[PDB]
C-alpha cells in the first residue's frame, strides 16, 4: 500500500525522482520555464545537468518524508506550511503541484509494479488542499 509504496521508492530514488519529474515536464512542456536552462534539452542532457540532479533528488527526499508523515494520505498542516514559505516556490500555484500528482500517478499506473496508485492520487489532491490552506494560491 501507501507506506509500502514510500519504501519502494526510497529503494531507488535518484531514478524514479529523475523519471518521474521528466514525466511531469514532458506531459506538461510549459512547466519547463519555471526552471532556467531546461529549455531545448532532452531528457538525457537534463539528467547530466548538475541543478536538475540536485532538485529533482530534493523534492523527492522531502515528499517521501511529507507522505511518511501524513495520515490517511491527508499531509500535516505544518508540512503544507513549510512548502508554502521556501523562497523557491514564490510565484508558483497550486496547480504545479496539481500537475506534478497526475504525472506521478500515471507514472505509478504504467510501471506495472504494485503501487498504490489510488492512495497517491488522493495524497496529492489533499496536498493541494492542504497548501491552498497555508496560502499558496
Ligand atoms: C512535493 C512537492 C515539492 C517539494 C517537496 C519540493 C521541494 C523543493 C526543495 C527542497 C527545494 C530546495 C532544494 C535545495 O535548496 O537544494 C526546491 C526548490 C525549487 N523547486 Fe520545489 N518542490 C516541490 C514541488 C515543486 C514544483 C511542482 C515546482 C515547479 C513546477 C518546483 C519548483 C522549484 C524551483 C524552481 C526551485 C528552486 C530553483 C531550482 O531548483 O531550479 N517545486 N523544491
Amino acid at each position: 500500500g501507501f507506506k509500502q509504496d514510500i519504501a519502494t521508492l526510497r529503494g531507488d530514488l535518484r531514478t524514479y525522482a529523475q523519471d518521474i519529474f521528466l514525466a511531469f515536464l514532458n506531459k506538461y512542456p510549459d512547466e519547463k520555464r519555471n526552471f532556467k536552462n531546461y529549455v531545448g534539452k532532452s531528457d538525457q542532457e537534463l539528467k547530466s545537468m548538475a541543478k536538475f540532479g540536485d532538485h529533482t533528488e530534493k523534492v523527492f527526499n522531502l515528499m517521501m518524508e511529507v507522505a511518511d508523515r501524513a495520515t490517511d494520505c491527508v499531509p500535516l498542516a505544518s508540512d503544507a506550511s513549510t512548502l508554502v514559505q521556501m523562497k523557491q516556490h514564490s510565484g508558483l500555484t497550486t496547480g504545479n503541484f496539481e500537475k506534478l500528482f497526475v504525472a506521478l500517478v500515471e507514472y505509478m499506473r504504467a510501471s506495472g509494479q504494485s503501487f498504490d496508485s489510488q492512495s497517491w492520487d488522493r495524497f496529492g489532491k489533499n496536498l493541494v488542499s492542504a497548501l491552498s490552506s497555508a496560502g499558496m494560491k
